[PDB]
């Protein structure tokens, strides 16, 4: 009934409220896919227009699908999203240029 990834999304959201217009460069919508054990069980959507996280199936500039245990690692600055993708522990769709543009942004907002 509850996923660990929720913890990361919750904290990430509260952090998005600290974002300021002074520092900018790029911002787009990102969809996250939460799988249970090894199969998709839910899909979350990141609202960049309102700066809030919500649950929807709407399209997005990119999609990041990874196991709950994996998403947590990339959320708690545990394991690098890059390496995880190398071991096939996670995948991403859409603009590979933007998806990676978030890696170095994990410090400002994951």
């Amino acid at each position: 009934m509850s996923l660990k990834s929720d913890e990361v999304f919750a904290k990430i959201a509260k952090r998005l409220e600290s974002i300021d217009p002074a520092n900018r460069q790029v911002e787009h919508v990102y969809k996250f896919r939460i799988t249970q054990g090894g199969k998709v069980v839910k899909n979350w959507v990141m609202d960049l227009k309102n700066v809030k996280l919500v649950e929807s199936d709407d399209a997005a500039e990119a999609t990041l699908t990874m196991e709950d245990d994996i998403m947590f690692a990339i959320g708690t600055g545990a394991l690098p999203a890059k390496e995880a993708m190398a071991q096939d522990k996670m995948e991403v769709d859409g603009q590979v240029e933007l998806i990676f543009l978030l890696e170095p942004f994990i410090a400002s907002l994951k």
